[PDB]
This record gives structure tokens, C-alpha cells and sequence, in this order.
């Protein structure tokens, strides 16, 4: 039985996640990895006796470059959570040739992420180096400098600690579940 706790003393709801997920994941884009692309999905699920358990991972219309990935249609994405009444959990995306790191737009990116869903996590393959990583923003301190941080330029650098790794055993707890996944394009 694991209790984790925020850098403010806010307890974290554990979040389910299946270990199929991340090759799985990494497989459907392999199309773009293979052509140097970052591709991003949507973690979903449900909460169910106080846990999240991630069920669907939702592949979203995107525009992908070298160096970021947005979504660019948000409300087929948000019917198709209405429709099956799936929360957003957090996300994953592919670093094709770079490091295993959050990158400062991807810092702007996860922290409305984990502002609607303090347990909300953030994915991240590097499928050349081998690597992968779940990481969040340091709550409050890494919040704090991300919303404060309207500064400009997209890899503009950031004062100090601003995100840490969810720990091993954690708030993340993988496990043997079943997956689908819902390409959306
Ligand atoms: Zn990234
Ligand atoms: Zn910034």
C-alpha cells in the first residue's frame, strides 16, 4: 500500500497504467517516429473506488514536428471523452531523436494538464536513446513558475527546479491491464 504526497502535502490518487501502453503507444506511431516526427496521445480513463485506472489512449488529430506536437481538433477529442465518460489522466509523446527530458514547451503544455488534474503525468519516449520517462511539475513551485512564465520564445529556459519524475513505486503504479487504443485521424 503506497501513499505518495505533493511538494505542498497534497496527498496523489494513484493512476493505474497499463505496460502494454508505452510500446503500444510508440508502435502506432511508429509512421512518424520512423519519419523523425513527434506524436502525442491522450492518456484516458476512469476513476473507480478513489483510483484512476488509464483505459484508453487516445490518439488526437495533431500537427507534428521535429520538436512539438499540439492537438488541432479539441472537440472531437472532448465528444469522444464525453461520449464514453473518460477523463483526461495526462499524455505521452515521442521524442524521435532527442533526449529523455521535458522540454520547456512541453513544461506549458502538461502544467494545464496537472492544473485541472493534480495527479495528471506526462509520458515521454526518446525511441532512439532507448529511454522513456513519466514526469510531472513540482507542486506548487513548478506550477507557480510555469503560470507566471508568460515569457517568450519556445525554448526559453526556466529559474531553477521546475519538474521531477514520479518515483518508483509511486502515484503511477503499472500494471497488466487491458488497452485500446482510439486513433482519432
Ligand atoms: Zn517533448
Ligand atoms: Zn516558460
Amino acid at each position: 500500500k503506497i501513499h505518495a504526497y505533493t511538494e505542498g502535502g497534497k496527498p496523489l490518487r494513484t493512476i493505474y497504467l497499463p505496460k502494454l501502453l508505452k510500446k503500444v503507444f510508440l508502435d502506432v506511431v511508429k509512421p512518424n517516429t520512423k519519419k523523425n516526427l513527434e506524436t502525442c496521445g491522450i492518456l484516458c480513463g476512469k476513476l473507480r473506488q478513489n483510483a484512476f485506472f488509464i483505459t484508453h489512449l487516445v490518439i488526437p488529430l495533431q500537427e507534428a514536428t521535429s520538436d512539438a506536437c499540439g492537438t488541432t481538433d479539441e472537440a472531437s477529442l472532448f465528444e469522444f471523452q464525453d461520449k464514453h465518460n473518460l477523463l483526461t489522466l495526462g499524455w505521452i509523446h515521442t521524442h524521435p531523436t532527442q533526449t529523455c527530458f521535458m522540454s520547456s514547451v512541453d513544461l506549458h503544455t502538461h502544467c494545464s494538464y496537472q492544473l485541472m488534474l493534480p495527479e495528471a503525468i506526462a509520458i515521454v519516449m526518446a525511441p532512439s536513446k532507448n529511454t522513456s520517462g513519466i514526469f510531472r511539475l513540482l507542486d506548487p513551485e513548478g506550477l507557480q513558475t510555469i503560470v507566471k512564465c508568460r515569457k517568450p520564445g519556445l525554448f526559453h529556459p526556466h529559474e531553477g527546479k521546475v519538474y521531477t519524475m514520479v518515483a518508483q513505486p509511486g502515484h503511477v503504479r503499472e500494471i497488466n491491464s487491458k488497452l485500446q487504443v482510439v486513433d482519432l485521424r
